[PDB]
């Protein structure tokens, strides 16, 4: 029980790896949401440190990855009533 898992938005800064991940919402019950928490890895490493989000964000955000890599995040987040599932965010940097 609890939300559904949030929509990931990819924005891509022109820095080449630089990736901004925004989280949009869309059903929680009067998003009574509480933060993120954010792990990622790319085709090289998986897991790397993960990240929890502030009590109600909007993104999460990562820099100066691999080039030329491609790059999973899972987004989950928490609710005053339980848990919400992974969504899961996909893309590649670019190269050097």
């Amino acid at each position: 029980a609890g939300p559904s898992a949030p929509k990931l938005e990819g924005q891509m800064g022109e820095d080449g790896n630089s990736i901004k991940v925004n989280l949009i919402k869309q059903d929680d019950g009067g998003s009574p949401i509480r933060h993120y928490l954010v792990k990622y890895r790319a085709l090289a490493s998986e897991w790397k440190p993960e990240i929890r989000l502030p009590s109600g964000s909007d993104h999460v955000m990562l820099k100066s990855l691999d080039w030329n890599a491609e790059y999973e995040v899972y987004v989950v987040a928490e609710n005053q009533q339980g848990k919400s599932k992974a969504a899961h965010f996909v893309f590649r940097t670019s190269a050097q």
